[PDB]
């Protein structure tokens, strides 16, 4: 089944690739809609970012959930 | 840049899971708009696949080529 190959991915894409910035956390994400938003910090971390004013790391990676577009 | 951890993924999702059905060959796959498309078999199988009736390998999985959606 083809919606699992794609979720599977996901769940692999999600584990191997940690926070950008401290590299141990795994990144904070929200689900919009039809597409994974996978952002390149932890929470902690973004915010973090916010207070010592570095917008370096700041963004995301959208992933479509289906097999199908 | 966002853009080319898409990419990148999928130049690493393409190349490390080749055909389902010979295990060698690297998948067949076509542009579609803003997805890359990518079937579950190289072309020579997924033909002969026809051939020899089976179907069960027939497939694909679109991946939107950009980081946003
Ligand atoms: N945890 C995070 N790590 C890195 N960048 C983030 C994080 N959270 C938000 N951002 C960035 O800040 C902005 C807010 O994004 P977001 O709230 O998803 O947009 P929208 O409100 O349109 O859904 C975007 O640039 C996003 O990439
Ligand atoms: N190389 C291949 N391996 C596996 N399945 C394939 C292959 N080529 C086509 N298919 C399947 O046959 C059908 C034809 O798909 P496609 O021509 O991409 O649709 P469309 O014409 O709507 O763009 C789909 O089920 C597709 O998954
Ligand atoms: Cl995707
Ligand atoms: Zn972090
Ligand atoms: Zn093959």
């Amino acid at each position: 089944d083809d919606d699992d190959k794609k979720t599977n991915w996901l769940k692999r894409i999600y584990r191997v690739r940690p926070c950008v910035k401290c590299k141990v956390a795994p990144r904070n994400w929200k689900v919009k809609n039809k597409h994974l938003r996978i952002y390149n910090m932890c929470k902690t971390c973004f915010n973090n970012s916010i207070d010592i004013g570095d917008d370096t790391y700041h963004g995301h990676v959208d992933w479509l959930m289906y097999a199908d577009s």
